[PDB]
């Protein structure tokens, strides 16, 4: 049973891996995932997406100690990606970036959990 302090460091490392990741273009994969869209300008989004989430919210949850396991953060990352892949058309760059974020997260998780 790792301490809350140890868990936090792990979660921070996972988030960092996501937010520093770049595409071949050099663009940050995380760019369009930092902040949810305006409720005023994009009301359709909130009618369609039942549980909105963004990277800012996930970061806040890490700081709040809201997550009691790496799994809980992982489920939020899954949701982050699922929502983008629900509201946005497949093949789109946002769709691709959603998957890339998951790939980065789970690769980093494995690196951390399996290193010996
Ligand atoms: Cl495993
Ligand atoms: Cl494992
Ligand atoms: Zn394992
Ligand atoms: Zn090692």
């Amino acid at each position: 049973s790792m301490s809350p302090a140890y868990l936090k460091e792990i979660l921070e490392q996972l988030l960092e891996a996501i937010v520093v990741a770049t595409n071949p273009s050099g663009r940050l994969i995380s760019e369009l995932f930092q902040k949810l869209p305006s409720k005023v300008q994009y009301p359709d989004y909130y009618a369609i997406i039942k549980e909105p989430i963004d990277l800012k919210t996930i970061a806040q949850r890490i700081q709040n100690g809201s997550y009691k396991s790496i799994h809980a953060m992982a489920k939020d990352i899954d949701l982050l990606a699922k929502n983008a892949k629900t509201y946005n058309e497949p093949g789109s760059q946002v769709f691709k970036d959603a998957n890339s974020i998951k790939k980065i997260f789970y690769m980093k998780k494995a690196e951390i959990e399996h290193h010996e």
